[PDB]
């Protein structure tokens, strides 16, 4: 197909491996790029891990309330709104915007701990059909990306369809479901890569991740006016360890997909 080979040779621009699904909701079709080869999900694991604490409170209704405490020891390398209420405490709705809006790591190991570990994450991915999802380590160590290691990784594909569940789909009850998709539209740290090649007219709710080895991602979903909405995956890795973040491959592989629309 045209966007293939053009997904193909923006991969050989770049020096890396790069990973893509799109699930159009329009006629359940998909487009795929190395959508069955595992990639390291770096912050994009956080969105599991709300989920998982969304779904937790179905049944213990005001969960979302239950105050966390935060202390100097459990701040890791990047804790941008951990850092403002330490020796207080945060909500289990507040640690869930935080990991998932400014993808605050200290955030996100109170959610595995909520959950019981990274087993429990992984359990909830499980429980909603999703067989390839593995997190295995909590922050910062889930972001080495060592080439070959399975720890901490999912596939292109996996990441779509759990993501189309979670957000458009029944996985999660009403509120819960409309909890994570205002989250996700809420977002910070997405501004340059899928939305940067999308038209600045679609609404974006997208969860970005960077790592070790220049990996670089980035899942979305996306509401297209007058037109049914698409769900987005695309991660990048490189092969030098201390490679740089690029962002504008992503944004290039989004611009590439939204050409053929």
């Amino acid at each position: 197909s045209a966007v293939q080979q053009k997904l193909a040779a923006l991969e050989k621009s770049s020096g890396g491996r790069l990973g893509v699904a799109l699930i159009d909701t329009a006629d359940n079709t998909q487009v795929l790029y190395r959508g069955d080869e595992r990639f390291p999900m770096c912050s994009t694991s956080k969105v599991m891990a709300a989920a998982a604490v969304l779904k937790q409170s179905e049944t213990q209704k005001q969960l979302l309330n239950q105050p966390v405490e935060i202390k100097p020891a459990d701040l890791v390398n990047y804790n941008p709104i951990a850092e403002k209420h330490v020796n207080g405490t945060m909500t289990l709705a507040e640690l869930s915007a935080a990991a998932l809006q400014y993808s605050d790591n200290t955030a996100m190991n109170k959610l595995i701990a909520q959950l019981g570990g990274p087993g429990g994450v992984t359990a909830f991915a499980r429980a909603i059909g999703d067989e390839t999802f593995r997190l295995d380590r909590t922050e910062p160590t889930l972001n080495t990306a060592i080439p070959g290691d399975p720890r901490d990784t999912t596939t292109p594909r996996a990441m779509a369809q759990t993501l189309r569940q979670l957000t458009l789909g029944h996985a999660l009850g009403e509120t819960q479901r409309a909890q994570l998709v205002t989250w996700l539209k809420g977002n910070t740290t997405g501004a340059a890569s899928i939305r940067a090649g999308l038209p600045t007219s679609w609404t974006v709710g997208d969860k970005t991740g960077s790592g070790d080895y220049g990996t670089t991602n980035d899942i979305a979903v996306i509401w297209p006016q007058g037109r049914a909405p698409l769900v987005l995956v695309t991660y990048f890795t490189q092969p030098q360890q201390n490679a740089e973040s690029r962002r504008d491959v992503l944004a290039s592989a989004a611009r590439i997909i939204a050409e053929g629309l």
